[PDB]
């Protein structure tokens, strides 16, 4: 049950990802064989729940691509449920300060290091108690990634980076640009500057910078600055744009 | 993506509605062709979730009847998820004061006017970014209806009506009568008086009064007093009572 | 595991029924408490399969109303699957002659009386081998009802009535009227006479006549004539018509 | 309930299509807004059934793109069920001769023109008896497309083209090439000639030629030759190839 | 709608239970016929939600085994939703003090005794208003069981036992042992002592002690000390261990 | 895409199996980790379809246990659909003679060796055209197992064994005993002799004998005799019996 995504980040190996919002175990398997290092199962902005996350994890399992799950918010109860169905890497939205980052971390760890509720007999996480000493091994294989999405979060970045258990910090350009006054449009120089400065700062602390960016030139720019988990497209977008282009070429 | 239900309320056109608690995209389509101005998809008192709301919205889409969705509570996270699958008109339960009404409104609006999280690439709401300038157009087509269900809420009605973005105020007779000490039985004169006084007061402020009432005489009475969104039946009730009556006529 | 619907037909007690086309375990429970003697789960003209039949049987189980299932056709494989999830009373469409009636009967019976495949360990039918001597008790509690829907079938009715195991014969006025050249108008005198004559002939043979008819006056006529399983309405119709009428009363 | 796809074929307007194998009502809606004239819901080679077809029809309904459904085979029972959930245009696989083409046609038509079973009260097809005179209007809006996939079928093409009710003939290059001894390589000259000759012959008979081809140059050739319903891509392929290419650009 | 599990506890009749984490209405029915007094539908540590709880309640209904439901946390909104689909006995996790116990109780009761929201027309709980005077009868048939899972909870046990409406107190050995510093391993003498002392103390107050324990010797020991609701196994464990043992016996 | 179960039979390595009738992707994963060589997903006697087979295959995929699928009957259409979602090993019920065995084999093979329809772009089988030369590699990795369940089939066994492509012959004791006049009691000497003799004859022909038997002593006897794929239990039975026994130990 070693977390290979977590190990790759710690070793400074950049991980190229794809965002999954189609909310389907079928398309999830199809995309799990496409060659990405990681796949983001979005429980915040796509119609997913614990049950559909579970089936997407099952679909993805035999492939090399590693699953990352985003809960709808920094909720210890939801986090608990996602962990028990087998989630090991979390992308937690709207983390505003060090306290909230710490809460996210503690929600993924069994006491005394955290408040994770025990239910291994019932959980896919322990393979229903087949994994020996699961309760002792689980904490170390949890990978917690926190999203900074506001000016407030940006101010607090230094303290957030000081939180043990925070393995990565993800910058969401859409929410960030909106909070900065550019209505979801990240292209503006002020937004780009904040993003790139944060990436440098995150990597400087030894933690992993992450971002979602569909512009491939910007993706490489972010990678060059030291970003370690970079999602470079979204399944819904890839499908819609390719279908639209195709239709247009035939009038 | 113009909100026609919202426009109708603002123009003082009464909207006749049906409550949907069958939690099925199939019966939802069947009822969408029955001639109602609006349909209430109940996520509070029927076994619905974001996923089943989505399929009921899809079923209803091609019909003239306009969908309204009730979340299980005034939860910004749940509200966010419902909006992204395409919800534009919300009926928010247990709004007790102006602060809570304001929170409901802000949960439906992108910054700076609100705290709505951005995820349009993934969302049916923007038709996966097919709607041009979606982020700039969305706020104005959101219609927020708040429920007053207690004596406390009734005291605070004047302040609630002062909240910008509150387009309508819905009175729930069941909860209200229970809170007033008449165990869900709204017939009592004290309950009726509170209801009718509120309706007059709501309309006086230029906002839309709403109510659910299965008694058709009371429905017309409420309409006469200026109610603008009136649900006049419930799918489960219509089905159960008609089936029971039918069976009884054959012994 | 006694088939009470079968026993009632055999004792000449008329059974009043409702047709279920909403294909939902939820509305199925709601209607199971409405007071009908039987409920028809329609696998021919509603979007059902073995799986949704199963969930509707589970929903109905604790209520007095007895379930009857209609497969999409006289198919031994499908019949086998429906029996194993617990179906004891079948309504088989488009039975044209004695050979086809005999095939329907034999599909429901274990060898040597029939060709029903054995899989009791797996099946809800035996409550997973919890019912003692299930393999010996099963055959006698199967109730086979065959549909006559064409002039050819009407002609072969005497022979169909002579098939052992055919417990009842159901007349579908819609299909019959269509075959007679009056598509969708069973009202025509020639159709009503054929129906009346069939009902009398069936009852005189010592077997149960059945029919679906939404017109309550005709239903009572057929009951007067000796029909023993009479469905007097359809769930989709009850709901649609009640809803449309309600909407109309408010313009 | 007018069949606009059928009308377009009859008027000689070419229809550009996309194949749907993702078996999801969600991705179906996403693609329904992409600008295609028609969408093929594949019940033969994708994991669909009557139920998932229904939800995909509901998702597609409000969009301009017209749905076409392929049953798993030329099965009158399955065809009956697909029609009742609202299917008006069918693509029937493995039609080998005129008799089988005639059977396909008659499965879609009410007596006396066909053997379609009557169940309008229950069916989305008539919007639950809300469409007036449905039983009289239905036959004329059915559009039957038959697949020729073997040398035997090619030989019988003249006779198949003479069957009234066969509105179009579709050539499946994959199956045809396999039958001709070039499994999975329609590129071979002998195959292309057979395809071209069939298209010309179909169009000259006054009926619509159809084909699926992912190669955009060949698609344009077949259109040049007079093909009237041409699917130019497959959803699973578009998604898989776009995703794989994206991943490859980042190594 | 009498709560027989609740009555049995009040009468001091021990109830033997099985834990359900397979999250399936099918296996739930299979196990409902296995002879247990109660069944725990786990919404905290198994992938269940309100919808799947509903279908498991439907599956279990006709059997003697009584359903108990565990929500994911002490959430009044979730509790409301579970009650309306028909839940009457709740096992509430992580109850730390008398205030939290009181909140749990009040969430299950209609005003004035609680804050339960009224929606009986829509609810399976009232059988869609078929149960006469449901609103007046419901409160008394609610059975609230609270879990004590930490040292803090243990300190507060005396006050928790003083809370009216708390019918039972459940000790979770896994969480408790973890909080005490024995990583989910309850065997340690310190854990066992706390557990047995609590059981004696709970029963002394006239309330029901409960526990889950797969060790059958420990189960009888707890019963001897006065425990009244004792779950003696878990469906996932029973299945996994039996399958593993079987496979091993054949190499 | 190599069929390891097929290779093992061919090499004479006995394969120990478990029957899956719980029809759940969740319990399927749980059991896939229990150490069996193969798992039988039953589409004949459990409520499965192509869709649930697909999800069970996805759940099982990362585990060593190899999936085998039983269609509801020897149906080329259904077989086609099962193969396209990725089924490589089939257990075909009620194969009565050599012609039917040959039909089963040809349904699994692309022309000219068979009649398998081509749809690789759409199918999980080729991982959506990601497996190179799939159309050329597929035939050889198909493994066809036929069930003999009647005296007629026993009589035709020598001819069935002569059909190329029949890799194994499975004896179902329940159905066979029923056909021989001992319904549900394979224990009878005449039945055991028929079974033993069939196993020997199958193995002597150079093909794999198979059987399901819950009695562990008989299983070992059949293995001794040369049976190569032996299912030694059923998931529903294991669960039901373990649960019932546990409940009984507490009275
Ligand atoms: O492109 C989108 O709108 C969908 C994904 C975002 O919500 C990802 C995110 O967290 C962010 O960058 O704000
Ligand atoms: O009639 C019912 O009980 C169902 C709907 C209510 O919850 C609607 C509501 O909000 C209220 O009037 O309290
Ligand atoms: O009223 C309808 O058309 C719907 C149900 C029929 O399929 C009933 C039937 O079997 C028949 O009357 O032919
Ligand atoms: O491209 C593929 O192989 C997938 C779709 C086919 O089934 C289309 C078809 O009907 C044919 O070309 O034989
Ligand atoms: O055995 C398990 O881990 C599954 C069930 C527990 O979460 C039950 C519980 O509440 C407890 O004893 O901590
Ligand atoms: O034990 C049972 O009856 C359930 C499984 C059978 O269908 C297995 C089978 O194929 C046979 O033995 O006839
Ligand atoms: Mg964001
Ligand atoms: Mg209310
Ligand atoms: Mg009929
Ligand atoms: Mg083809
Ligand atoms: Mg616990
Ligand atoms: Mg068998």
């Amino acid at each position: 049950m070693e977390n290979s995504f977590k190990a790759a980040l710690k070793a400074g190996r950049p991980q190229i990802g794809l965002w999954l919002g189609l909310s389907s175990s079928y398309s999830a398997e199809l995309l799990a064989g496409a060659g990405f290092d990681w796949l983001l199962i979005d429980g915040e902005h796509a119609p997913n729940n614990v049950q559909t996350v579970l089936t997407q994890l099952q679909a993805i399992a035999p492939y090399p691509s590693q699953p990352v799950v985003r809960p709808s918010w920094n909720d210890p109860v939801q986090i608990k449920q996602l962990l028990d169905v087998g989630t090991q890497t979390l992308l937690v939205p709207m983390v505003q300060n060090a306290d909230e980052a710490r809460e996210a971390v503690r929600a993924t760890r069994y006491p005394p290091a955290g408040i994770r509720g025990v239910g291994s007999a019932l959980a896919r996480a322990s393979r229903w108690n087949r994994i020996p000493d699961y309760l002792q091994k689980a904490n170390d294989q949890m990978c917690v990634l926190v999203q900074i999405e506001t000016r407030e979060a940006m101010k607090n970045l230094p303290q957030i980076l000081d939180v043990e258990g925070v393995d990565g910090v993800f910058i969401g350009p859409a929410d960030l640009s909106a909070d900065m006054g550019y209505a979801g449009n990240p292209q503006h120089p002020e937004v780009q500057a904040a993003i790139e400065q944060a990436i440098v700062q995150i990597r400087e602390s030894g933690k992993a910078p992450g971002i979602l960016i569909a512009n491939e030139q910007l993706a490489k720019r972010y990678l060059e600055l030291g970003a370690l988990f970079v999602a470079v497209g979204v399944d819904t977008t890839l499908l819609a744009r390719a279908a639209e282009a195709l239709a247009a070429r035939f009038g």
